[PDB]
């Protein structure tokens, strides 16, 4: 579990989302496992605007922040879980490292602020849903 804050905007994992995300919905893609819900409080997590390949992580299995490099974000198999068939997931950007599926909305920054969030894992790999390029959320 877990979620990005920033203005009046709670970014979650699609397939964690709430019945109060799916009701105050602002936005969402599977293809990217991500949904965007309106908040009524503010919220102060700033967002990287940046090409950052390394930056740190939360990883709840562990209690513990990892460092990582990572890739581009780009368009990667995902192979199918009980909320997607088999699928290529765009805008994920993948990083050698420990995940477990509760480890999904951990979130993954860089000196700029929040990169991004986990959405994926496995096989001594860690994937993130990369939300730098999705602007609107500032303004
Ligand atoms: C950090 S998630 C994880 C980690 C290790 C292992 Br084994 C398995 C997982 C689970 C996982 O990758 N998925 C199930 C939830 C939906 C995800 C998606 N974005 O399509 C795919
Ligand atoms: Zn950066």
């Amino acid at each position: 579990s877990g979620a990005i804050y920033v203005g009046n905007y709670r970014v979650v994992n699609r397939h964690l989302a709430t019945h109060n995300d799916w009701a105050n919905l602002v936005w969402e893609d599977s293809s990217r496992d991500l949904l965007v819900s309106s908040t009524t409080a503010q919220g102060c997590d700033t967002i990287a605007r940046c090409d950052c390949q390394t930056g740190v992580y939360y990883c709840s299995s562990r209690r513990k922040h990892y460092p990582v490099s990572f890739s581009k974000p780009s368009l990667i198999f995902v192979e199918a879980s009980e909320y997607y068939p088999a699928r290529y997931q765009s805008h994920l950007m993948l990083a050698v490292g420990h995940s477990e599926p509760g480890d999904c909305g951990g979130i993954l920054r860089c000196q700029h602020g929040v990169v991004g969030i986990v959405s994926t894992g496995g096989n001594g790999l860690v994937g993130f849903a990369d939300v730098r390029d999705l602007l609107w959320l500032d303004e």
